């Protein structure tokens, strides 16, 4: 396979600064879901997830063809809880009918990050809807339930290498765990929307201890209220991602450039953009725009 990024027919930057607008003013306003977390870290978890299907030996999955948009992707085990933010967007695309899937999922997760207070990520339009039969199988996204080598093995189909594995993860500072979704539960930490280093002080600094949980899972909690996944706690236990949680630790500025430019990776993955493209543009944040 092939894809090839094709800008959406007579649009221009300021277009899709429309559309990251209308998304930053609905986050703002419905500041209630979820015990008033909001929907920036569910927004930002399924950009993720249509990402990260994506298999680097035959250029399948992806970003690229929209498909969670098709059954067998939306019902997904790994995927439960993420049609919050299909519905959240599903206005959004109403309003602005040219708009590929693919282009909205991925600019909702770039727009959750800026909006809460984290770094500028370049995005570029071009995605295209594929047909159904191109929506990937069950089964490419990443149990939560194992070590640091199934990690390192995972991120590798994805081309992610360890700085880039350890700058990703970071999010996980954000939203929270959901006993319903996926089996586990509990937040990461105190501020949990609103983007900083967080969740790699928390793996420094707190008293972890392993227990299981109501759905018999594992997982790590602190005296604090707070809880790490086995893959999450993985990244302390690994001798190379301790030396890069412990960059980014003292470091917000460093995390903020890496996870930068890996998200932005993560989100272009199978997609060839032709030079004629335009440049990944920067959007302004509502703050910016005084809006
Ligand atoms: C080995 C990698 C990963 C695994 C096993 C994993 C697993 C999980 C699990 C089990 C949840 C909870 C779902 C729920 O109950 O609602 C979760 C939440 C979340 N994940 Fe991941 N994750 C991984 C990587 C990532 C990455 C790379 C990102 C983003 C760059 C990300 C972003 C999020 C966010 C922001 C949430 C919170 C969503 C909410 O509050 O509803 N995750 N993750
Ligand atoms: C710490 C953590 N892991 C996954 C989600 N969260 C909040």
């Amino acid at each position: 396979l092939v894809h090839v990024a094709s800008v959406e027919k007579g649009r221009s930057y300021e277009d899709f600064q429309k559309v990251y607008n209308a998304i930053a003013l609905k986050l703002r306003e419905d500041d209630e879901y979820d015990n008033y977390i909001g929907y920036g870290p569910v927004l930002v978890r399924l950009a993720w997830h249509i990402s990260g299907t994506w298999d680097k030996h035959d250029n399948t999955g992806g970003s690229y063809g929209g498909t969670y948009r098709f059954k067998k992707e939306f019902n997904d085990p790994s995927n439960a809880g993420l049609q919050n933010g299909f519905k959240f967007l599903e206005p959004i695309h109403k309003e602005f009918p040219w708009i590929s899937s693919g282009d909205l999922f991925s600019l909702g997760g770039v727009t959750a990050v800026q909006e809460m207070q984290g770094p500028k990520i370049p995005w570029r339009c071009g995605r295209v809807d594929t047909p159904e039969d191109t929506t990937p199988d069950n089964g490419r996204l990443p149990d939560a339930d194992k070590d640091a080598g199934y990690v390192r093995t995972f991120f590798q189909r994805l081309n992610m290498n360890d700085r880039e594995v350890v700058a990703l993860m970071g999010a996980h500072a954000l939203g929270k765990t959901h006993l319903k979704n996926s089996g586990y539960e509990g937040p990461g930490g105190a501020a949990n929307n609103v983007f900083t280093n967080e969740f790699y002080l928390n793996l420094l600094n707190e008293d972890w201890k392993l227990e299981k949980n109501d759905a018999n899972n594992e997982q790590w909690d602190s005296k604090s209220g707070y809880m790490m996944l086995p893959t999450d706690y993985s990244l302390i236990q690994d001798p190379k991602y301790l030396s890069i949680v412990k960059e980014y630790a003292n470091d917000q500025d460093k995390f903020f450039k890496d996870f930068s430019k890996a998200f932005e990776k993560l989100l272009e993955n199978g997609i060839t953009f032709p030079k004629d493209a335009p440049s990944p543009f920067i959007f302004k944040t509502l703050e910016e725009q005084g809006l």
